[PDB]
């Protein structure tokens, strides 16, 4: 078993189906953003502690998700052997439920908060801004290939998720939130 | 308060103004290299310890900058309702005091350092290059559109400041740093 | 000894040799991303435990060889002052020899794991997905112009090494890895 081959070697991979593209390919880009942002939530997730113990489940959840939806990014919508798997509905409901239950918990602002506090806050505001950055190659490519725009709903929703959980995660160590100082009441 | 509207569902997002863009589009890659920055800071500021405290207060000052640098960025130069509001004099003069400081306490080098040692410091050396990754963006925006160019004079000084910095939190715990092995005398 | 010249204020920055480059340039945009990783290696090293004090040796050993392979992607080839100095062959064995142990002594899977685990293998599992980016901004400077091929073979082999290095470091402290619950038998 040698998970070196060296086929992608000259800068060539393949996706699911026949196809191969270079590995610059906004295609190649968006699921690598994903697997990029499923290694930062294995990461967030070896964070967690006694405090934050209640969302160390989820965390794992959200990690097969992108699996889920990495394979459809891989997947062109007219490859006649492979269909998309990842459906938006209940995925993004979850994400819902833990978005309105930890807004409704967590101290409310108006403002602008600095993305930080505890270590394993911090990090689920670059989880954030890592599904953000995925997000926009998603984007990226739905411009140019049909794409299961499921996949691009949950990861709108996700990056709301990864801000609500912060803010929970302040809230399970009592860490104050710290607002932006120029900020106007932006949320409403 | 539900931060989650569905607006942006279909890939497009509102900036400041009217205007709407792809998630993609290069102003709203630039303020959002700028947010996942920021959060990395955050998380930076988590890893503080008491003997590195003298770090953590101008690292939040920093987060609220980088807000302000983000409103720029966000804001096209013709829209007659909003205004810049950075401006790089005061800010990019702060961070030079810094970099001179912690420049002329810390060992001196020659050679290109590994960017490593403590944990902070390695913290400091990720700030340092997720900077210079969201300057590119800053660079491929205001190649396509007209900036306030004080943004990226501040960027730029920035990452100067995460290397000092991150040399500063070794020399406070004192981690020696290590030299790349083939470099030339490159710092003069 | 000042690091700040100002000289970037503009944008445009001085690479090997003569030429001066837009910083979002894909050649700066390949070496950058280079430094990225090899910072986030620094940042995995200083995570190294008494459990992990094997892998500490060998990861700063990786950073001296982005130094080395950053070094030629700056450096265009038909520069007449300036040759490239990486040669693959040695340091992509090496990487080979550790990828091969490292595969045989931890549980076989044929299914994908969930990039996570302990703080180490997680941080690992990131160096992997950070160096995969780094990887397709170098074959988009490859795609522009031509470079040290040797470079993409290693940066290529390297991203295997950190998955193995991952798996490994979840079996230094006995740490069971997760499988995606869907995944099909991919590892033949
Ligand atoms: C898509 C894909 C991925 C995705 C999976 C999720 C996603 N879609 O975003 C991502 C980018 C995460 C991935 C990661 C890796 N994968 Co991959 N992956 C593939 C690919 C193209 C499809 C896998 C699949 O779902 N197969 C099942 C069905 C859909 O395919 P089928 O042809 O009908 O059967 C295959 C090639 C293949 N198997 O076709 C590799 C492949 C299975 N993976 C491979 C490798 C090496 C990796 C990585 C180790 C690469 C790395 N160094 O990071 C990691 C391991 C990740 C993990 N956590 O276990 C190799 C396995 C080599 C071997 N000896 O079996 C393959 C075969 C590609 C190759 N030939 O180089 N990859
Ligand atoms: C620019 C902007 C940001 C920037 C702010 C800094 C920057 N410029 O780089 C960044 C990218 C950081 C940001 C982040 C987020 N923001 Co925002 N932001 C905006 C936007 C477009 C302008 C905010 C502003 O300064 N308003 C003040 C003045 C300039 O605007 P005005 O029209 O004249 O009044 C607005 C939409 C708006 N308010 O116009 C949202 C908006 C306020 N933000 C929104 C959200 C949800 C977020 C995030 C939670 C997204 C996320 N999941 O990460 C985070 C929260 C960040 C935090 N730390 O608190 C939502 C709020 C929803 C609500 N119920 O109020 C808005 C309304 C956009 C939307 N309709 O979806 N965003
Ligand atoms: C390429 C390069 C880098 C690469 C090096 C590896 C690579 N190639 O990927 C990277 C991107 C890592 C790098 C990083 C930085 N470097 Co640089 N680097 C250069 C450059 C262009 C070549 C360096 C070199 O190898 N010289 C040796 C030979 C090949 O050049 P020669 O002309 O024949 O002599 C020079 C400019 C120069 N020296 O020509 C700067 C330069 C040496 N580096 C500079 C700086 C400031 C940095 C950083 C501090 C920037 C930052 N804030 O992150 C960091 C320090 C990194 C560290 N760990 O020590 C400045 C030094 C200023 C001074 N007072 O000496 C220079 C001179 C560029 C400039 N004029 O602004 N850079
Ligand atoms: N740099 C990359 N970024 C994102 N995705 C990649 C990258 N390289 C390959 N892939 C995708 O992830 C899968 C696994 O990567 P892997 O390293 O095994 O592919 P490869 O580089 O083509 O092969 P090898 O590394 O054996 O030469 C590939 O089949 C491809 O779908
Ligand atoms: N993926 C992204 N990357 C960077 N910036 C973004 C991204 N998506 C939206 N933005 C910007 O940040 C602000 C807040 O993001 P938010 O998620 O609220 O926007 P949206 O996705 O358009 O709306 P919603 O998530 O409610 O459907 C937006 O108004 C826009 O300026
Ligand atoms: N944002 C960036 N991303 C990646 N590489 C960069 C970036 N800016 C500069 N470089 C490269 O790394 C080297 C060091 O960066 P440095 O900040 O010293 O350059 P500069 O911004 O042109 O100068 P200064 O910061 O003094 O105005 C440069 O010579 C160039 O090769
Ligand atoms: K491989
Ligand atoms: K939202
Ligand atoms: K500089
Ligand atoms: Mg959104
Ligand atoms: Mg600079
Ligand atoms: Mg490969």
């Amino acid at each position: 078993v040698k998970i070196y081959t060296k086929n992608g070697d000259k800068g060539q991979t393949r996706i699911i189906g026949k196809q191969i593209l270079y590995k610059n390919d906004p295609r190649v880009a968006a699921y690598g953003e994903v697997d990029e942002l499923n290694s930062w939530v294995g990461y967030t997730k070896s964070l967690i502690n006694s405090h934050t113990q209640v969302l160390s489940n989820e965390l794992e959840e959200i990690q097969q998700l992108l699996f889920d939806c990495g394979h459809d990014l891989a997947t062109p919508a007219d490859d006649e052997r492979h269909s998309f798997k990842f459906k938006q509905e209940q995925p993004t409901v979850w994400l819902e439920e833990k978005i309105d239950n930890y807004t409704q918990v967590v101290p409310a602002v108006k403002k602008f908060i600095l993305p930080g506090g505890t270590q394993l806050a911090s990090a689920l505001h670059v989880a954030r801004t890592i599904t953000r950055r995925a997000e926009r190659q998603i984007v990226q490519l739905m411009r140019e290939e049909q794409i299961n725009q499921d996949v691009l709903i949950f990861i709108n929703r996700l990056s709301d998720y990864f801000f609500a959980a912060a803010r929970y995660a302040n809230y399970l160590e009592q860490q104050p939130d710290m607002l932006y100082r120029n900020s106007k009441d932006v949320f409403r």
